[PDB]
This record gives C-alpha cells, sequence and structure tokens, in this order.
RNA sequence: AAGUGUAGUAUCUGUUCUUUUCAGUGUAACAACUGAAAUGACCUAGGCUCAUACACAUUUUUUGGCAGGACGGGAAGAGGAGACGUCGCGACCCUCGCAGAGUCGUUCUUGACUUGGUCGCUUGAUGUUUCUUCUUCCCGUUC
C-alpha cells in the first residue's frame, strides 16, 4: 500500500516527497505534522489523507502561507474507440483538435430506454498523480468518456494550449463545466465527438 | 504451513451542531443534560419603555305638525313702486396712532382680581309686508 515510497523519519534532517507531511517520529508510528495526528498503518494514513480533517488543516496552512506572504448501473464493455488527433492552428496561437468516432448502430440496437441516452460524451482534465499502478506521473490527460465505450486519454505536456480568454459572451448554462460547453461538439446524428 | 480467549488501551475515518432566551442539574468554569416559551408598538447594540339600570308626559331625541331657434345679463323706447329695518362704492369729513384691555405676585414665562360714526349711490347688496308686458341692439351657453 506504500507504493514503495520511502518516508524519512522526522529526526533525519531533510529527493522530493510526494506529500511532505506524513512522517515517522522518533518512534515507529506515522504522523501528520500539520494535523498532529498519529496513525498506526499506512491504510489509516490514507484514511487521514482522504478525510476532511487533514484537508481543513491543509487549507489553514495555505492561509498561513498567504499570511506570511447512476454510478452503479454504469454499463461497461471497455471497448477502445478510434481517436483522430490533429495539430490545429488559428488566430493567435496553436490548439489541439480530436475527432472521436462511435459505433455504427451495431450494438446500440439493444439499449434504448432513455437512460442517459440523451447525455453526450464528457471530457475532463486529470492529473497523473493518481493511477491504478502509481509508478510514474507528472503530466495531464484529456480524458473522454461515454457510458458503454471505454475511457480514452491524451497526454498534455504543454502547460497550456488553446486555453482561451472569454471566447463567447458569458452565457451561463454550465452543462458540466466551462471546458465542455466552451470547446466541445457532439454530432449525435453521426456519432462524432469533436474536442478543441 | 496457518490459527486461540480473558480484561484493557491507543489511533484513523465516517457521522452530529446553535432561532432566541429563561430556571434547575451538572461542571473547576465551561460543556453537556433537564423543563417552558411572546405578542404588539416606538426611538439612535441599547430601553428605571409601555400593554395584554336607563335616555315616549312641560327646557333638548320619540315632534303641534300638516297644508336659424331657446335661455340668461345689460342698455334704450312705448303702455315695478311705497315703508321698516340690517351690512357695503366714494368723501368735501371726522379723527392721529403698536397694541380683548388694565393692574399685582413670583420667576425667565404664568395665576389671581376688576370692566368704523355721519352723509350721499350720481341708478350698492338683503329679508318682512300690501297693492297692480311687448319691440330693437350687443355679449355668453346649447342644438
Ligand atoms: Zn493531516
Amino acid at each position: 500500500l506504500s507504493k514503495g515510497e520511502n518516508v524519512p523519519y522526522t529526526f533525519q534532517d531533510e529527493q522530493v516527497r510526494s506529500n511532505p507531511y506524513i512522517y515517522k517520529n522518533h518512534s515507529g508510528k506515522l504522523v501528520c505534522k500539520l494535523c498532529n495526528t498519529m496513525h498506526m498503518s499506512w491504510s489509516s494514513v490514507e484514511r487521514h489523507l482522504g478525510g476532511k480533517k487533514h484537508g481543513l488543516n491543509v487549507l489553514r496552512r495555505g492561509i498561513s502561507i498567504e499570511k506570511s506572504s447512476x454510478x452503479x448501473x454504469x454499463x461497461x464493455x471497455x471497448x477502445x474507440x478510434x481517436x483522430x488527433x490533429x495539430x490545429x492552428x488559428x488566430x493567435g496561437s496553436v490548439g489541439l483538435a480530436i475527432q472521436v468516432n462511435y459505433s455504427s448502430e451495431v450494438k446500440e440496437n439493444s439499449v434504448d430506454s432513455d437512460d442517459k441516452a440523451k447525455v453526450p460524451p464528457l471530457i475532463r482534465i486529470v492529473s497523473g498523480l493518481e493511477l491504478s499502478d502509481t509508478k510514474q506521473k507528472g503530466k495531464k490527460f484529456l480524458v473522454i468518456a461515454y457510458e458503454p465505450f471505454e475511457n480514452i486519454a491524451i497526454e498534455l505536456p504543454p502547460n497550456e494550449i488553446l486555453f482561451s480568454e472569454n471566447n463567447d459572451m458569458d452565457n451561463n448554462n454550465d452543462g458540466v463545466d466551462e471546458l465542455n460547453k466552451k470547446c466541445t461538439f457532439w454530432d449525435a446524428i453521426s456519432k462524432l465527438y469533436y474536442v478543441q
């Protein structure tokens, strides 16, 4: 569960840490220096991190820094769709555009009970800091998801591309987020999802 | 090759949380627990704040009460007018000035005590009360 990381003792006088918080004191137990909470096992440590308590102390420490100045029934065939990445350009910079194609009424003929069928594909930017394997990380992914088909990701080394500035005139139908409404199109008649 | 029970401890995480008071328990004080419930008005957190039988028998109300056409002025020409009062336009007149008025006790404002008139109208306005309209011109309303 430790994912092979080495947490140095508090007295070893600090290699960069994943979270520079959880330590081991003079004794063998694990502690959160901010929260000042002792934890028996790494599982308890992860409960602490996933707990609201630790988070509140993180926000308090950030304030100190500024001062110092449906999920169940989800069908899953895990089928990799076909993406068509292509370097785009407009004006005045460079942006990316993806063309994802979906089934041709091949298997979607057995499921038509208006169960989120009206819901279009959704995209989100995920940090690689969390993976099923947790080995390497440090870059973002433009994940795209649809109920039956399997998720898809696209690595984005560049810190920022096509991140525009008030493209439209501030109209508020949040849909899912500014990203989706701002720059996505869902040709539902042909089943083609464009993203740029 | 793996493995139990008695007592007890620590540590995560999840979850809970005030509408306001009052009084009691409780507490080192808290906390916590136990009971009830203000509603209304006003002023710039606050309040010696406030509130929850008869009216019919003499002075009055059950009683002496009842009986081009029309209009409206103003003027002229022909066949409304007397009293008796009561309030006004002018003036040759009268009259000539700051105070309901006049005095005092006590205090920066109150308590007591006493007591337009005249003439015209040169066609001013009005209620008793007796008697006996037409034509023309002008200015307003209506159709
Ligand atoms: Zn913590």
